[PDB]
This record gives structure tokens, sequence and C-alpha cells, in this order.
């Protein structure tokens, strides 16, 4: 009975000479995503709206391998009494096509998250050529989840 | 009782010679939307296909058959929706006297009664390409239930 | 039972001559919010009125505060009780983390929340766009409710 919703967003620059990691997967591209971590911007996004459910604060309060940061925001969350329940999310990128990498991230998410493939969603949309987002300076995740007290 | 939530991300471009339509409302406006483009439309699909964890708009395919066809295959995955919520960014036109309208809309779409739909706007408070009136952008937010 | 959710969008340009004032909390900054002009909210307000189906802030309406009160106010005479909030404020500076448990106070407060219900976060924007060059703060909030 007692559900709770959190929301998440996060940007990082995409830079070259980085790696690019979004949602735990390595996808080939001449750029990466620019943080102190491995900058993962779908998984920080996520871990913020975990933490924000559960009335945690951020994800600065608490912490790179962001794929280690979801796993421990999780232990946490589920230290406070929560179970989650679902996860959705949005990747905003011009490029590099995110389609055939989604269920990939999905997996790690629920990997991560201990949840099945049927809850958690990982969706992309390009910002239709329009500002910082249009132009591939960076690329922005945002993030919903629910969870419940046990 | 398992419920799940999904949120909509959208934004096109404002262009001349295009209507300008939203939730289905053809608003009177010197330009249209690039894409019919309906920005709010496409925001509220992409919450539900979310919140039934089945991908997105993309991944699947105007826009109010689009809506109905998402809802479908909402239902298909054995979800009920329960409500929708979201926020139109435009600095222009004024759209609070189709607000309703949009409502009534998506409620029809959704087989939803109203009182379980919403839709707000805002100005993006003349900053970025939203604020110079070269997009509009709609984000929304969508509860379901496996039933 | 009746769950629903809200979401809820809030940006103003940031510039000298104004306080900043962020969840009810005045931040000493060079510079500050132009409209009170409080960001975070008029954010978690609009994403009230959202959950509830009532519109939106400016359909309904003073400090930002007090428009906080009445809104929770008609949502409790709407037939709903609110069950928590999160939110996100994104400002390149200043340091947000000092202020963020009285912001939450203020809110817990105005919604007659416990404090384990009302959740405040803060992002810079990787210095990207209007936000990132501190020309405005945005705030997003989610808001999930009962009948
Ligand atoms: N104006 C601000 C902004 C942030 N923070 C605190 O500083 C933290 C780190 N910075 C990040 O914004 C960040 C982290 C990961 N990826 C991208 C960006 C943030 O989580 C918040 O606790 C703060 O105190 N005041
Ligand atoms: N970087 C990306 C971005 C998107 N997509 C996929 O391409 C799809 C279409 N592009 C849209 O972004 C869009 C659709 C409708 N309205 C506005 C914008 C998208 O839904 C995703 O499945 C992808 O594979 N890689
Ligand atoms: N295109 C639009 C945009 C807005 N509104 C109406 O104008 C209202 C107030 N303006 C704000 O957007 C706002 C409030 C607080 N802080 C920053 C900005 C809005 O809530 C909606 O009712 C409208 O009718 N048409
Ligand atoms: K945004
Ligand atoms: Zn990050
Ligand atoms: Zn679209
Ligand atoms: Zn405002």
């Amino acid at each position: 009975m007692d559900f709770r919703i959190g929301q998440g967003y996060d940007v990082h620059q995409l830079v070259p000479g980085r790696p690019l990691i979004i949602g735990g997967v390595t996808i080939p591209y001449e750029r990466g995503l620019l943080g102190h971590s491995d900058a993962d911007v779908l998984l920080h996004a996520i871990t913020d709206a975990l933490f924000g459910a559960a009335a945690l604060g951020d994800i600065g309060r608490h912490f790179a391998d962001s794929r280690a940061l979801l796993r421990e925001c999780a232990s946490r969350v589920a230290q406070a009494g929560f179970a989650i329940r679902n996860v959705d999310s949005t990747i905003i990128a011009q490029a590099p096509k995110l389609a055939p990498h989604i269920d990939a991230m999905r997996a790690n998410i629920a990997a991560d998250l201990d949840l099945p493939l049927d809850r958690v969603n990982v969706k992309a949309k390009t910002n239709e050529k329009l500002g910082y987002l249009g132009r591939g300076e960076g690329i922005e995740a945002q993030a919903a989840a629910l969870v419940v007290r046990e």
C-alpha cells in the first residue's frame, strides 16, 4: 500500500577520447560522456529517481563504475525498507542510433535492480535538431521510479 | 495491486505553413509543428509505453490514431490506465482556452473519464529554443495497473 | 486504492537585483530569480494540481508557500491525500546541498506531510545551455496522491 514515486534528470557533455557508456552499454562511437565517474547519464538519472522515491536525497549526497553505484543505491533503497516496482526512462541524443542497444541497457538495469525485464523500460528520443542536444553537445537522460515501502 | 509509472518527453520545431496541432486541437497560429507532429500526444504515448514497459513510439510505429493504438497495446499487455498528467512548454501562442478540449480529446482516445486526464501549460520564460519560439516541448506522466 | 501521478516543470531567469528564493529558502547569491519566483514550489504546485487533474498553477492563481498551501487544500477538497513528492533543482550555481533540508521542511510543513515523504535533489547542467551558463534555474517535480 505505501507507494512512492521518484524522478531523475541527468546530462553530460559529449567529448572525444572518452568511450560512450549509457545504461552500462559501451556503444561504438567516436566520442563519449564527460564526468568524474564513467558519466553514465542514464544510470545516474535512474539512481536519482530511486533515491528520490525513497526520500534518501540524491546521488551527490551518497557517492566510478555507474553500475556499481546503481547497485549500491538499490541496496540502500532496500535497506530503507522499499521494494522497487518499476523503472522507466528516456535518453535524448542526436546520435548515435541507440535502438540496437536499448534491450541491453534494459537488461543491465534489471540485473542491477534485481527486477524482471518486464518492470524496466528504456526509451530513446532525438531532440529534433533543437538546442545543445540537437547540436550533439551532450546527452540527457530522464527517469521515473515507483517503489513501495514493505 | 501491480501499479507501474511511465514518463514521456517530446519536442518539435515550429515551422511556417503548418497548422499548429496540440492535443488534437488546431490552434490559430502563423506556424505549426514539424514531424501531424502532435508533441503532446507523442509525450503521452511514450509515457504509456514506458509504464507498460513496451519500449517507445519509434519501436512500434495521425497522432490520435497512434494514441489510440498505443492504448490498444497497453491493454494487450494487460494494463489499465489509471491517470495521465502532462505539461506543454510553449512561449506562444496562449494555450489556456484550448486546454479543456485537449483533455477531452485525450480522455476520449484513452477511454478515460475527464477527471483522470490533465494537461498543463508553461512558457519557458524567454529562455532557450523554447523561449525564442523555435519549438514546443511536452512532458507526460502516466500511471497504469496490471489488472 | 485510487492512486494518481502528477508532474511539474518550472523555469525562471537568473539575474542580479533579485534575491534567490528556492523551496521557500532565501539563498545568499550575487543573483536571483525573475517572476517571489520560487521555481521549486511552482513545479511542485503544478505536480499536485496535475495528480488531482485540477489544471495548473495559472488557472487557479501571495508568496509561493501560501500558493502551495492553497494548492494542497484544493487537492484535499478534491478527495486526494498526498503520498509523496520528489523533485530536482537544476542550477549550475550556487551550491544548494546546505539548503536542502530547509527546503524539504518548508514543503513538508506546507503540505502537512512527514519529512520522509518529501524529497529535493539538486543537479548542475554540466555547463550546457542557458542553465549551464547560469542564465536560469529549472525545477522538476513528481507527486503521488491517492483518493
Ligand atoms: N547547484 C547544485 C548542484 C548540485 N549540487 C550537489 O552536487 C552533486 C553533484 N553534481 C551533479 O550535479 C552531477 C552528478 C552526476 N552527474 C551529473 C551531475 C549533486 O548530485 C548535488 O548533490 C549542489 O549542491 N548544488
Ligand atoms: N538516438 C536515437 C534516438 C531515437 N531512436 C529511435 O528512433 C525513434 C524516432 N525518433 C524520435 O526521436 C522522435 C519520434 C517522435 N517524435 C519526436 C521524436 C525513437 O522513438 C527511438 O525509438 C534511436 O534509435 N536513437
Ligand atoms: N502557452 C501558454 C503558456 C502558459 N499558459 C498559462 O499561463 C500560466 C502562467 N505562466 C507560466 O507559464 C509560468 C508560471 C510560473 N512560473 C513561470 C511560468 C500557466 O500556468 C498557464 O495557465 C497559457 O495559457 N499558454
Ligand atoms: K528540459
Ligand atoms: Zn551524471
Ligand atoms: Zn513527436
Ligand atoms: Zn515559476
